[PDB]
């Protein structure tokens, strides 16, 4: 397990915590110098549990799926809350199962079900560290509308900064005050999957994307990646999603 705890949470602690649930997530290989996830995982090992304490120390515990990042549900109290997706629900068979209730939320848990729940995109969501500390006291006590905006903001401040140096960066900018996205952290979201194929793909191809990836950089530009040597591939990127799950 791996835990975060808002209580005196600064820039440095929450590095700690993103480099804790990088080293959680297993691995047998490094492409380009980047751990490359596991193709499976079967039985209750798939998972990996998220201890998160809001700022008062109230706790939600969130079950990641250690092949690719993606949160299945949580725990909250008595209470367990799973996305309504086959893989929530087989998820749903290993963890969180002294629960009292089970409630399955009425979306899915990608981006584009999640912000129609939410009634609006994430780019209009700020995130932080006081972001994540309100989402966690939204998933304490259920309302499915307020759910998908707190798990949006969940998802960004702990996968994708998993994901992405770039992102744990953006987030500890906004340890004490919140902020919309970037739209490169948008744009980086987005291409996990298409660089994580690509990075693979380049092995037997010297290092060379067989197609290329667009991003939005820093400064707004969208810019093209073709190749490993790119800032993107050597730094920002931290982990990289089996192209036997793409
Ligand atoms: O479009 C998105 C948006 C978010 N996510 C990821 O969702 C994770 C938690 O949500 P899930 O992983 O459970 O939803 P899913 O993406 O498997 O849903 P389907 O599209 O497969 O129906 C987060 O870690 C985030 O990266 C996506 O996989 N796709
Ligand atoms: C590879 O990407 C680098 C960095 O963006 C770029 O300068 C170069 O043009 C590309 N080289 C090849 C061989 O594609």
């Amino acid at each position: 397990d791996v835990s975060f705890r808002l209580s005196g949470a600064d820039p440095s602690s929450y590095g700690m915590f993103i480099k804790d649930l990088r080293n959680a997530l297993p691995h047998t290989e490094k492409v380009y110098n980047i751990p490359l996830l596991l193709p499976s995982v079967s039985g209750a090992g798939r998972y990996l549990l998220m201890h998160l304490f809001n700022y008062d120390g109230n706790t939600i515990t969130v079950a990641v799926d250690v092949t690719n990042v993606y949160i299945m549900g949580y725990l909250a109290l008595t209470t367990s809350y799973f996305f309504n997706e086959p893989a929530a629900d087989l998820a749903s068979q290993y963890v969180f199962r002294s629960a009292r209730r089970k409630i399955t939320l009425p979306y899915s848990g990608n981006y584009e079900r999640l912000q129609i729940a939410a009634g609006k995109p994430r780019e209009k969501i700020p995130i932080g560290l006081p972001a994540l500390d309100t989402a966690i006291s939204t998933l304490l006590h259920y309302d499915s509308t307020a759910a998908a905006g707190a798990l949006l903001v969940l998802i960004q401040t702990t996968a994708e900064a998993a994901r992405f140096k770039y992102i744990e960066q953006q987030i500890q900018e906004r340890a004490y005050r919140d902020e919309v996205p970037s739209s490169a952290t948008i744009s980086l979201e987005n291409s996990w999957s298409g660089l994580s194929k690509q990075i693979q793909l380049a092995q037997g191809n010297n290092g060379v994307f067989r197609t290329p990836t667009v991003l939005v950089d820093s400064k707004g530009n969208r810019v093209q990646i073709t190749n490993v040597t790119s800032n993107v591939v050597t730094s920002n990127i931290q982990l990289l999603l089996n192209t036997k799950n793409i």
